């Protein structure tokens, strides 16, 4: 079977896995879907599905969007329909496959920080909900394991780290600000944090404001150069941009102030880039003990990858 | 012993007790606090207290105020000092006390709506660290009962409901909109919601941005009066709250797409009044069965006086 590692995110669905000649692949897909069928007279090819009796599609652009920033998104209808759709859109042949899914953080452990037996048994069982596509055959998915979110993410450094350091595993996620403080050689974790209230969101929004998705997202990715800027469009959403920026900034490094002890720090998700700057500047880390990828919105996947298969 | 409900919000603490002559009072209190005490030479009266050895104090305009829209707030040091801060600026006696407090939906039940054993636990225990304040005593925090959030500020209508109605309770926080759907008679509980992504700082913090918390805050709640604006300020910030509360509006009716078989409806928290329309037209459901106060920031700790009281 093609084992397939999937961070099944509220924003997006980042897949990876191994091609039959070894060639590892990466995927994203977005988590936009309408309960639903959408109708095309000709033009637009659509993703219809069924999976309770109710019917899903792959829709960007209807505000009528399923919501996926709730808790049991991670155990919901709509999250098992956005997982098949990135499957199908990956580029594999559908067939049967082996996944390794992620829970967040605090959905994975408890308050104890102790492995949550009965949240990883309902995500395990979530993808046994059986769904069908109008015009096509959807993959199987057979063997389901769950790792958490974080932590696989800061394996590969984690290996290097003596048991008594610990790593500072700080995720801005869309929507969420989620962070691990992790033992070396991963012998234990030491605290778990989970706010839902800040992600890159808050930006892409405050930019919307000022003003597709793609417009502020692309304006966001190109703040550092004027002339992209210019060109894009036709200086107040400029401002807007940096306050949001701003204020991002000044509520993660409040954040951090609720930890203490680490010697090692990483930055991972698709915000990394957002506050890559300011976090290094707070936590004065020296840099050989600061970690960040190019790639950030992949970490997450990568690491489980590295790990599992 | 005074007997005392505290709704522990992560925007504002509220508190219900009665007096010993039977009057029933109420309080509002913010939670902002800083991990450090107040320096005042003089002008300033200042509240600083001591945890676990750490110092925090009242602070209602440094950006490094501690967050308190994490999870694990619920059971944090400084949730203990913001409830202690409530009670000394409350205007009861310092003295002993007996508590009920409240936690979360998703912290008080866990993902099969059933309570949270550990979590109530860890609540309780948590009212036991000790605190002290400079110059002055700190009540002594005796009995701690906990009790969810949502149901029982619906508990004197579900009373009068049929086994087998269904309340549908809307509670938009300021950082966060959770919703139940409760069995006639609090025969059981159908289903759980919370989503942390939304709440009425979404609109505060735009309204900010058009432009204290102060201004902004008085701009919502007099955006029916044209003169109080003009006045209040020196027609952008307008059109600002307009989209805030439209996309605000737009977000919540999409999480009622969530919920069904529901006969009726009752939307409490700060935010109800910014929804409230919007819920009764979406919802279609008959007035004699749509329930909103107009004190819907107290209207869970009222149902938790009239429960334990
Ligand atoms: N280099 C970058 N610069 C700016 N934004 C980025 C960058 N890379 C990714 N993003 C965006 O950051 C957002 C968050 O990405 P991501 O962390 O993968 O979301 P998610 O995992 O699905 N959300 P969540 O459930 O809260 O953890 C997305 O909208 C990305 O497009
Ligand atoms: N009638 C009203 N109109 C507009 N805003 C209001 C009104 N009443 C209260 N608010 C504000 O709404 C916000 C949310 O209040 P509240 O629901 O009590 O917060 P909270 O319980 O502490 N937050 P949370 O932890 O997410 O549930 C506060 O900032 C209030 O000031
Ligand atoms: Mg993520
Ligand atoms: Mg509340």
């Amino acid at each position: 079977h093609h084992l397939v590692f999937i961070d099944d995110g509220s924003t997006n669905i980042k897949l990876q896995w191994q091609e039959s000649d070894g060639t590892i692949k990466q995927h994203i897909s977005p988590n936009s879907f309408k309960r639903e069928w959408a109708v095309s007279f000709g033009d637009k090819k659509v993703f219809n599905y069924t999976l309770n009796g109710e019917q899903y599609s792959f829709d960007p652009i209807s505000p009528d969007a399923v919501v996926t920033t709730n808790i049991a998104w991670q155990y919901s209808d709509v999250n098992v329909v956005a997982v098949h759709h990135a499957l199908l859109t990956s580029g594999l042949p559908v067939s049967e496959v082996d996944i390794v899914c992620t829970l967040p953080l605090t959905e994975y452990y408890d308050r104890n920080n102790q492995p949550n037996t009965e949240n990883i048994e309902r995500k395990k069982a979530n993808f046994r909900k059986k769904i069908t596509l109008n015009g096509g055959d959807t993959f199987t998915i057979k063997d389901v394991k769950v790792m958490p979110e974080s932590i696989p993410a800061g394996y590969e450094v984690l290996q290097e780290l003596d048991e008594r350091d610990s790593l500072l595993i700080i995720d801005l996620g869309g929507t969420t600000l989620d962070i691990s403080q992790v033992m070396g050689k991963l012998s234990g974790i030491s605290k778990i944090y989970g706010d839902s209230s800040l992600g890159v969101s808050l930006v892409t929004s405050a930019v919307k404001d000022a003003l597709s998705s793609y417009l502020a997202d692309d304006i966001i990715i190109h703040r550092k150069d004027n002339n992209y800027l210019k060109q894009r469009i036709n200086s107040i959403v400029t401002e807007a941009m940096n306050e949001a920026l701003r204020k991002l900034e000044q509520r993660v490094l409040n954040t951090l102030n609720e930890f203490s002890g680490y010697t090692h720090v990483m930055v991972i998700g698709g915000g990394a880039e957002l506050i890559c700057d300011a976090v290094k500047k707070h936590t004065q880390i020296r840099d050989e003990r600061f970690f960040k990828t190019n790639n950030s919105q992949y970490d997450l996947v990568n690491g489980m990858y590295l790990i599992g298969n």
